[PDB]
């Protein structure tokens, strides 16, 4: 028996902005810039930060998505999903370029030739605006299962 105390009622008045999107459907290439044969971390430097971490983006659909020169994308598809820094780029529309890497691996077949000059053929999928922050490389690698 016997029972005492004290409820306060506390609630927050918050201000918030809602987008509400629309993705397109982006065919997702992956051409050898930044040169393999190690791992990540023996290329632990910001080259790998810089080289393999964006998205060339058609004009008109850079539009159609709304995005400014330095934002950061969404890119899905069957294979997977990850967040790249958005960057334009002289590709037909309804399609994006990525330099072949973890990144694009995230989204792309690792078992193809994975050999080819940057002008076409890649995977298709699709693209977002998102708020996210783009995945570090790393962070990539403990996203990915390690």
């Amino acid at each position: 028996m016997g029972s005492s105390h004290h409820h306060h009622h506390h609630s927050s008045g918050r201000e918030n902005l809602y987008f509400q999107g629309h993705m397109l459907e982006v065919e997702v290439i992956s051409g050898r810039t930044l040169n393999q044969g190690a791992t990540v971390e023996e290329k632990l430097t910001e080259e790998y930060f810089n080289a393999v971490n964006y998205a060339e983006i058609n004009e008109e659909d850079w539009n159609a998505l709304g995005l400014q020169e330095g934002d950061r994308v969404k890119v899905k598809t069957e294979f997977g999903e990850v967040v790249v820094f958005a960057k334009k780029g002289d590709v037909p529309k309804g399609m994006i370029f990525i330099p072949m890497g973890p990144y694009a691996n995230m989204v792309i077949d690792p078992s193809t030739d994975g050999t080819g000059m940057p002008q076409f053929k890649g995977v298709k999928g699709t693209v977002e605006k998102t708020d996210e922050k783009v995945l570090s490389v790393k962070e990539l690698l403990e996203a990915i299962g390690s």
